[PDB]
C-alpha cells in the first residue's frame, strides 16, 4: 500500500488538508495518515476538531508526505522535532509536497535551498532568505518538490499524484467519482485579477502576520545558515 | 451574528462539508455549527473522525443550513429525527442548502416537492420520485433553496453566500485570502466530458450503491405520498 502522509498541526489551515485527503483516501491501496506528536486532538484555525492518527515515532516511512499552511506555521517553523522529521521523511520520500504556507515550514527544514518553489502571494517575499528561486505560479515543481499555492491546491495536485502513482485513468475515474469541476462566482483568487481595493484590504489585514512572520524567518535562516 | 450549521452524520464525504466551512469561518460575525444527534466524534466515510458541536435540541435557530452528502445519505433518509430537524430548520432559515448526494436527504424530508433541484450524476434519476424537478447543472437556485454537485460545490456557492448575506468585495476579499482559483490537471469532472470507457468503470462502481438508494427513495416517497 502507499503511504501518504499529513502534518497536522495545531492553527492549521484544515480545507488545505482535508481537501487532498478525501481525494487520496479515494485511491486503492492507500494508506492515509495524519501526523502530530502523539495521536489525538487538534485543533484547526476555524475551531473544527481533527484527530491525529500516528505520532512521528511510530509513523511508517511515507511514499508522499504533504505539509499544510495555516496560522500554526510560525510555530512550526521553530519546532526542531517537527522539522527532523520532516527532513527524514523527505529523503526517501517519492513525492514532497506543500500547500500554501506549508512551503514555509519545508523551508525552514531546508527543504527548498536551490529549488523552486511558491506560497501564498502575501507571503511569498518569504521564499528567498529561506535559499528557495521564488516562482509566482500556483504549482511549481523542482524534481521530487511540489509547491502549490490556494487553498485547494492539494485536490488539484492530488489528481497529478494519482495519475503518477496509478494511471491516468484512475485519476480520471476519482474525478468523476467527485464530480469535480469547480466553477467560482467571482475572479478575485490573485492580486493580479482581483481589484485593487480588494487587495489593498487583503495586505493589510495580514500585515500584523507577515511582520511576526519576517522575524521568524530570519531565525530559521539563521539556523540553516549554522 | 449569522448562524451557519452543516449536518454532521457517519459516513458523511467530508470535503462536502469542510470546504464551505473553511470559506464561511473565514467571514466575520458568523457562528458555525456541526450538528448531530448529540455532540461528539462522528467517523466519515474515509475514517476521518469529525467532532459534532451541538445536538438538534441545543442547535439555535439558522439562517444557513448546509447538508453534505456521501455514503451515508442513504441511512439518513429514513432517520425520522434528522428528517424532523432539517424540516424545523428549512421552515424559517435564509437559506437551505445541500451537496452532491445531500439533496437526496433535502427530498426525503419533503423540501424538493415542485422544486428545481440537482445531485450527483449517478444518482440523478432518483430526484424526480421525490417530486423534484430534475435539473442537470451545476448549482441549482429555486426561491432559498440551493443544490449543487461536486465535491467542492459549497466552496463556490459558500462565495455566493458571502456576497448576498455581506457584499461582493467581502466575497473577494474572501477569495483572495484563500488564494482560491482552481485549475485541475484532467478534465473528466462531468459524464459528458469525461471519456466513454472512464463513464463505465463509474457507472460500475455505483451500480450496487444506486440499487439500494432506489429501495431506500421508494420507501421515502411512499411516507411523504401519505
Amino acid at each position: 500500500a502507499v503511504q501518504i502522509g499529513f502534518l497536522l498541526f495545531p492553527e492549521v489551515q484544515q480545507l488545505d488538508l482535508t481537501g487532498p485527503h478525501d481525494v487520496l483516501a479515494s485511491l486503492p491501496d492507500v494508506q492515509v495518515h495524519l501526523i502530530w506528536k502523539e495521536p489525538g486532538p487538534v485543533v484547526a484555525s476555524s475551531g473544527l476538531v481533527l484527530q491525529a492518527t500516528t505520532s512521528f515515532a511510530d509513523c511508517p516511512p511515507l511514499d508522499v508526505i504533504c505539509i499544510p499552511g495555516g496560522t500554526g506555521v510560525g510555530a512550526l517553523m521553530e519546532d526542531p522535532q517537527a522539522l527532523a522529521f520532516i527532513r527524514q521523511q523527505a529523503a526517501r520520500a517519492r513525492y514532497v509536497t506543500s500547500v500554501c504556507t506549508g512551503s514555509l515550514v519545508l523551508g525552514a527544514a531546508g527543504l527548498l535551498q536551490g529549488k523552486r518553489a511558491t506560497t501564498h502571494w502575501a507571503y511569498h517575499e518569504l521564499l528567498a532568505p529561506l535559499g528557495a528561486i521564488p516562482v509566482h505560479e500556483r504549482v511549481v515543481r523542482d524534481g521530487n518538490l511540489l509547491t502549490g499555492t490556494g487553498i485547494t491546491a492539494g485536490i488539484d495536485f492530488a489528481l497529478t499524484l494519482a495519475a503518477e502513482l496509478f494511471d491516468a485513468a484512475t485519476a480520471q475515474r476519482v474525478q468523476l467519482q467527485l464530480e469535480y469541476a469547480p466553477a467560482p462566482p467571482f475572479n478575485a483568487g490573485s492580486p493580479d485579477t482581483a481589484p485593487a481595493s480588494v487587495v489593498q484590504q487583503a495586505r493589510q489585514r495580514a500585515a500584523d502576520s507577515l511582520h511576526k512572520r519576517r522575524e521568524i524567518t530570519l531565525r530559521a535562516a539563521a539556523r540553516l545558515a549554522a
